RNA sequence: UAUUAAUCUAGAGUGUGGUAGGGAGUUUUGGAAUUUCAUGUGGAGCGGUGAAAUGCGUAGAUAUAUGAAGGAACACCAGU
């Protein structure tokens, strides 16, 4: 019911989020790779971050999207999938940004696995 | 060489001017981020690993935006 908006996606090592949400912060929808049917260690692919891209995409047209912002945050190689979705979607993107979580180097993370 | 009577300034220190440096201690401030809580938005998975599974999740998690709290450590300056 809004035409401009924010959509966000979260690229985790494990796995990935991707949430479009209105100017006011509040969420419309989101979809991940654990809503597909395939589950366990194959979801971490840039194909299901992608076809996920392409499900948000596709159940946010029917709500009357327009220009929107873009976020995109985490690390991994499935991130950039979904923007090749989101461009060849023909969806009206105006403007690309960084929101990783990126501390100052502050409290003290896990370790070294080994 | 040792002792002693002395003398001098290059040895070594003090003064003068200029001069750099995350040198140290004490006393104050800040912001990112995590976590917890609260407020809305939302409905099934999340987390996890080589692959899985304890574990967390409709009693609304993850996520998204805001506010509060407390604690710890000070990216980018940073280097033949």
């Amino acid at each position: 019911n809004v035409s401009s908006g924010i959509i966000h996606v979260s690229c985790s090592p494990n796995n990935t989020i991707v949430s479009a949400s209105d100017p006011g912060g509040n969420v419309l929808c989101w979809a991940s790779s654990g809503t597909m049917g395939f589950k366990g260690s194959r979801k971490k692919t840039p194909y299901s971050a992608g076809i996920a891209a392409d499900k948000v995409a596709k159940t946010v047209k029917e709500m009357g999207m327009a220009t929107v912002k873009l976020f995109v945050k985490g690390t991994g190689r499935g991130k950039d999938t979904a923007i090749r979705s989101f461009a060849n979607a023909g969806l009206s993107i105006t403007e690309i940004n960084e929101k990783t979580p990126i501390p100052h180097n502050g409290c003290k993370p896990p370790k070294r696995p080994r």
